[PDB]
């Protein structure tokens, strides 16, 4: 079953976060999919010291609670920091690394001690095969005997690889699709086709669809009801009705092979 | 006077510290330098769980103090995490920001209500004219007036930008030099002469040869007695002779302008 993680870009209030997860109910129902519902409880590192943050670990987590019970979702967030990682986890089935953080061994072994799906974004810096290494980092913490990150064995311990794209110049991210299938040697992996496209969104879909034809695990997408009114990337985020669209097709294209 | 930030990139021991310490004592008392001692506690990003971490915030902090008493040495050391600022600013003059934290809201606002000054090192990753919102947020927690970030003002308030190149393809790094022009206008700049080399130590003394000909109000480079045997960055790091090289010809350059 492929995976669709897909929600807000951050927890803007609760009546949001239910009107969001009311209106992707028809997708989390999808029985082709494994779906996850996103929403980030800080934005850490945004232009100004006045831009929207969220509500911060406590309240964030709560509402993400509220969420999982009344809809019966399952919940993906980001971690920033160290000691966000058990108490996060009691909430969120996966626990997602940020790109700038992808070789920081602390983070890493801190979320990969709790029982969350460990889903490591890769840094739009790195080689591709040079995310092996973040994912033994995991899997060692996992099972002590792992020598080597395999597909098969990140599978079965939970730990996942996120593309997000690559530094092409200055304000510029490429995908290289090459990435898809380098990384899926070493674990799942999962195409974020929000955070991909800057060039110095129409993209996304595009790219979703050439991703899904490579070969992928999943789709990471952010999508908000009324995007224009939102207080986070919402430039980048798809209507439920485009998000929808998209996997329809990953879903067509994924029937092929 | 042009500042020259030198050290291991790793406490070792208390025995190393002192050894480099030692050889870097001609340096330190160089009229035309205003000079920093550069030691990490804490190696973050390593490739592996065994790779060696460092004494850690506590037990280097206590080291690189008992270096500023013997050797009558001012002190520089990045931070990772928030809550490390206070304490560490209390023995380091100096704290730096690594790269892939450069964004990192609450790290810069922690850091800048020090009394330290600020290195804030441009991400691999970064458009340098994007690093002004990085200066801004520095200069705002010191001073609430102050709306765009300019040299004058962030040499007032002690926040540097530090140059460490930039992602060309995978396993490399090219140092465009007009970020060190563009970077200037927001504030000092400093240049990192041993971690902007990547390609798929030798070129350290050509690029910061180059550096000083454009322009800049310092050098950081790692240095070590017998990189051979190093804990860290061995590869990359110079002998204190080479170090001294790099410096008078830096020294030589600047006279002219």
């Amino acid at each position: 079953k492929s995976v669709l993680i897909a929600g807000p870009c951050v927890i803007e209030s609760l009546e949001n976060l239910r009107s969001i997860a009311t209106k992707l109910q028809p997708l989390a129902n999808n029985e082709r999919l494994d779906f996850y519902f996103k929403a980030s409880f800080d934005k850490a590192n945004r232009t100004s010291l006045e831009s929207y943050r969220g509500p911060g670990l406590e309240k964030g987590l709560e509402m993400l609670q509220t969420i999982k019970e009344e809809f019966g979702y399952k919940i993906l967030t980001d971690v920033h920091e160290s000691y966000q990682a058990s108490v996060a986890a009691k909430v969120a089935d996966i626990l997602q690394i940020p790109a700038f953080l992808c070789r920081q061994t602390d983070l890493i072994v801190e979320v990969s001690q709790t029982n969350a799906i460990v889903n490591i974004k890769k840094g739009q810096f790195m080689n591709p095969k040079d995310m092996q290494y973040s994912v033994l980092k995991a899997l060692k913490t996992r099972d002590k005997s792992i020598q080597s990150p395999t597909y098969e064995t990140a599978l079965k311990n939970g730990v996942w690889l996120c593309e997000r794209g690559s530094s092409f110049g200055y304000g510029n991210l490429v995908v290289d699709m090459r990435s898809l299938k380098i990384m899926r040697e070493f674990a799942p992996v999962i195409f974020d086709a929000t955070h991909s496209v800057q060039m110095p969104s129409s993209f996304a879909p595009i790219l979703a669809r050439a991703a899904a034809a490579v070969g992928i695990d999943g789709l990471f997408a952010e999508t908000h009801v009324d995007p224009k009114n939102a207080l986070s990337d919402g430039a980048n985020m798809l209507k439920p009705d485009e998000l929808e669209q998209l996997v329809t097709d990953m879903l067509k294209i994924q029937n092929l092979f």
